[PDB]
This record gives structure tokens, C-alpha cells and sequence, in this order.
């Protein structure tokens, strides 16, 4: 089989630092994986090709007439670890739906077989500010059947992952899509691990890892590595290696209990 | 006249409550000023109302029937110094486009004359991690002349203001929307006044104001109130008075130069 999961979360939270290094993890224990670059800014895949960033499927589709015309070789490049990776691009801004380059990417992605029976993970990494489009293809289409929210102790972190939750509820009936837990990516504050348990407990999820702030990270995107790779003995490594770990291990994939705006208030004011 | 005014930005950057004390501030001074909210959290309003929230013009429209059964007298509400607040809201997630109320909003208020002479300001609050459907109608179909643009020294703040950029010059040769300058919300660290100055020469506009973090502003919004209600001889109220001043006095409207990938980057190294 292969596992296939989305990682969510708003804008800037850190989706894309902790999927690429969840990832290389994932490689040095020897899975096969794949990245799915699903935001517009098609930087997903920097950090295991060591590049700039990736050109999208929708910008070489047009370089080269059509979809069709592209083969899978082209479009799939293999980084650290022998991770491949991919990335879906988007319109131009003001141009079309954001989200109308992930529904292309994944269609062809499909058709071109590249969902090999040998592969044991493919991680989606899409944006996760609006749920709808593109966006919203992998719920509502059964394309990931984990999802896995990146949060912190930010309001409008929180009111995201309550809005994914809304997402995934609204297409329960068919395919078979559920949360898999929350991942606090965290902004050094007291008690911040004990609020995402509390949010986890109220979803009917839980707090999957808690990953520290750590300027590591921050010294191996400037060589555009994943800290897997720039640093393997940093304490910060320990930490997505036993991320990935408990992603692996996770067997709670559930029906999420969306909260009110009342409930979220009042675990902010708890946990002062 | 009156100046329509729209103010975009990541989400989580503090566009709503800069634009609620901003427009308390203006209020303040005798302007009169209507608060359009076009986010899908629909707490762009709040502040002035002392409210949980609003309820929105599509959740209205579906109670009474159709949104033609709607009275404007009914939609739009009085709050801090007389300030006129309306929500557009939009489709639960998963459901239809994110967007697709504030078209029905505006659309509303256009054609139910709300958009008296009286008036000396409108402000639009516009979600802006993706700049497509009725979150670029404000700026496709001419609505507001000046974008304000909320950032931070945070990279994905920037990524966002450079994207705005891309959509005004995408639709130049039509209506009138110009960049009107940025605004810094401060995460307090050192030199971000420096970088985002630095960034507005190079999109061709200015750094209109920067806005320190002050805890006043937690304390004023767990009270639903603006700091300029909540506080007027804070420090941080004055701080708003002063945006607001440099608002009314701004000429500088331009089409931005957005930059390359690259740019973005050296700013960073640089500024540390
Ligand atoms: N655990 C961490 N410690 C320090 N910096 C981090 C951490 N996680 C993310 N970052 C930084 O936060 C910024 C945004 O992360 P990114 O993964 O690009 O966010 P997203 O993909 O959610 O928009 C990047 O500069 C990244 O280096
Ligand atoms: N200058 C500031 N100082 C302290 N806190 C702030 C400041 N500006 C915004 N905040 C806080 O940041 C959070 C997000 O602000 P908000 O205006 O809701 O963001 P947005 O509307 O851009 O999503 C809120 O908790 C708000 O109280
Ligand atoms: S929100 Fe983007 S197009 Fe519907
Ligand atoms: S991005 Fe939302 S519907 Fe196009
Ligand atoms: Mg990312
Ligand atoms: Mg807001």
C-alpha cells in the first residue's frame, strides 16, 4: 500500500519547513516518498532539491503546448534521500482560482503513474488560508486520507485548523478523508504544547509532536537544506526524526468535532 | 468625494485591528466612515461594534429569502463614534467559492445607496493569501482607488505584499486601483522599520506608518473595543492617531514595480 497525506495549516506557520524535514527523516529511515508542492508559492521542494525553488507543472505545461505533451520523467525530480518531488504552480495573482493548478497536477500525476506501488508515503503540502478550489480537491476528491494541521498558539492559527476541521466534516459521507492529528510548531510562549493538547482534545484528535523554535532552521534554509541534512547530530533533528516516528506509528485518523468561536476564546484566556 | 480605501494582507498580520483603530482614530477627528468587512472570519467589526461579531450579509440574505429582501437599514450597523460596520461573509469551507460573498456585498450596498455623499471614507478588509474570485474583485472591478498594504518583517508578510502588488499592475490599464503605501505591524525585533522601508522603495511606494506591538491592544480586544476607545493617553492610541493623520494626508498612489524571488531574499540577508 502507500499512505497519502495533506499537510494544512495558515500561511507562514511553517508547513513547508516541517513537511520537508519530516520527509528527509522519513528517507533516512529508508521509506520511499513523495512531496506534492500545493501552494502558489511553489517553494515546497527547495529544501530537498537544494534549489531556488521548482518550476510547476502548469508553467512547463505551457512551455511544451500541453499536459499531455509533458512526460513524468520532466515534471519529477528526485532530491535528498532520493525523495521525489513535485510542484503543482498556480495562475498569476488577480488571474483565475489560485487552486486550479493542484487539480491539474494531481490528475496528471494519476494518469501518469505516478502513484508506484513502491512508494510508502506521499505528502501534500497545501495551503490551507482558504478551503476551497484546488484547495479543497484533496478532501473533497479522497486524494489524502490523513490530514495533518501545523499550528501554534496564534488565534488565527487555531481558527484554521478549526476551519480545515469544517472541511473535512462537510465531505464525511464519501471517500474516506480524516484528521490525523495536530503538530505545534511553536513560537517559544508558555504553556503552548498544553493549549494545542486542549484544542487537539476538543477536535476528538490529538497533539501528534510538539517541534521547538530552533534558529537551526533558519541556518540550513539559508543553504537550502533541511536540517536532516545540514546538521544531523543538531538536538532540533531528534526532534522531526521523532515526528516522523509517531507519523508513522499513528493508527487515530477521526471525524474532527468542529468548536465555536466561544470555545476557542476561552482556551485562550485559560492558558493565559 | 470619498475615498474608498481597501487593506490587504497575510492573515494573522493585524489588518483588522489596524483598520478598526484607524478608523476609530479618523472618526475621532469628525470623519465619517464605513467599515466593510470582506474576510470570511467576519470579525472585521467588532471593535467598533463592542460585538462577538456580525452577522453577515449572506447569512441575512438566506434568513429573509433573497438578499432583495434585504433593507439596508437592516444590514448596517452604528458603532464607535458613529461608524457605519457591515460583514460580508462567505460560503461555509469546502463549499463553494471563499469569495463569492463580498461580490454579493458590494454589489448590495452599491445598488441600495449606501454610499452617501456624506460619507468621507470607506474601508475595505480583504483577506489576501490568495488574490482571486471576490477577494480580487475590489481590485478588478475598481471598488477601492488605494490599497493599504498590512506587513511585517516576517518573509511570508512580504511574499503577500508583493503578490498584492502583482494583481494592481495585472489590471493598470482599467478603473484606478493604485498602491497607496505599506503599513509595518511590528513583531518587535530590530531593524524591521529599516526592511519594510527598504521593501516600499523597491515596490515604488512608501512605508506609511509603523505600528508598534503593544500589549494595550490584547487588553483593549478581550474588552471588544478599539485602544483608542479603550485608552485614548495610551501610547499606542496616539501611535494610531498618527496613521490615521498620514492617511488623510497621503498623495503618493502608484503602480508598484513587484520584485523577483531574489530581491526579496538579499533584503533579508541584509537587514539580518
Ligand atoms: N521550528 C522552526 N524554528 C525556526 N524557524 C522556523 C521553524 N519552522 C519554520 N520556521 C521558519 O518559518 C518561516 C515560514 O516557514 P514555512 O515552512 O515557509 O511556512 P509555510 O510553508 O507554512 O508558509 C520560514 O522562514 C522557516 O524557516
Ligand atoms: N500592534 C499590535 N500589538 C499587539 N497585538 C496586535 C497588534 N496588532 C494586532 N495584534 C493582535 O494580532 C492578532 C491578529 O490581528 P488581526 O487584526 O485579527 O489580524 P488579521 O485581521 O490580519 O487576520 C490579534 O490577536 C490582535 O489582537
Ligand atoms: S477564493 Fe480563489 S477563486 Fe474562489
Ligand atoms: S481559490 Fe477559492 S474557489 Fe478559487
Ligand atoms: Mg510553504
Ligand atoms: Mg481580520
Amino acid at each position: 500500500a502507500m499512505r497519502q497525506c495533506a499537510i494544512y495549516g495558515k500561511g507562514g506557520i511553517g508547513k513547508s519547513t516541517t513537511t520537508q524535514n519530516l520527509v528527509a527523516a522519513l528517507a533516512e529511515m529508508g521509506k520511499k516518498v513523495m512531496i506534492v508542492g500545493c501552494d502558489p508559492k511553489a517553494d515546497s521542494t527547495r529544501l530537498i532539491l537544494h534549489s531556488k525553488a521548482q518550476n510547476t507543472i502548469m508553467e512547463m505545461a505551457a512551455e511544451a503546448g500541453t499536459v499531455e505533451d509533458l512526460e513524468l520523467e520532466d515534471v519529477l525530480k528526485a532530491g535528498y534521500g532520493g525523495v521525489k518531488c513535485v510542484e503543482s504552480g498556480g495562475p498569476e495573482p488577480g488571474v483565475g482560482c489560485a487552486g486550479r493548478g493542484v487539480i491539474t497536477a494531481i490528475n496528471f500525476l494519476e494518469e501518469e503513474g505516478a502513484y508506484e506501488d513502491d512508494l510508502d508515503f506521499v505528502f501534500y503540502d497545501v495551503l490551507g488560508d482558504v478551503v476551497c478550489g484546488g484547495f479543497a480537491m484533496p478532501i473533497r476528491e479522497n486524494k489524502a486520507q490523513e490530514i495533518y494541521i501545523v499550528c501554534s498558539g496564534e488565534m488565527m492559527a487555531m481558527y484554521a485548523a478549526n476551519n480545515i476541521s469544517k472541511g473535512i466534516v462537510k465531505y464525511a459521507n464519501s471517500g474516506s478523508v480524516r484528521l490525523g492529528g495536530l503538530i505545534c510548531n511553536s513560537r517559544n510562549t508558555d504553556r503552548e504544547d498544553e493549549l494545542i493538547i486542549a484544542l487537539a482534545n476538543k477536535l476528538g484528535t490529538q497533539m501528534i509532536h510538539f517541534v521547538p523554535r530552533d534558529n537551526v532552521v533558519q541556518r540550513a534554509e539559508i543553504r537550502r537544506m533541511t536540517v536532516i541534512e545540514y546538521d544531523p547530530k543538531a538536538k532540533q533533528a531528534d526532534e522531526y526524526r521523532a515526528l516522523a516516528r509517531k507519523v508513522v506509528d499513528n493508527k487515530l485518523l477521526v471525524i474532527p468535532n468542529p468548536i465555536t468561536m466561544d470555545e476557542l476564546e476561552e482556551l485562550l484566556m485559560e492558558f493565559g
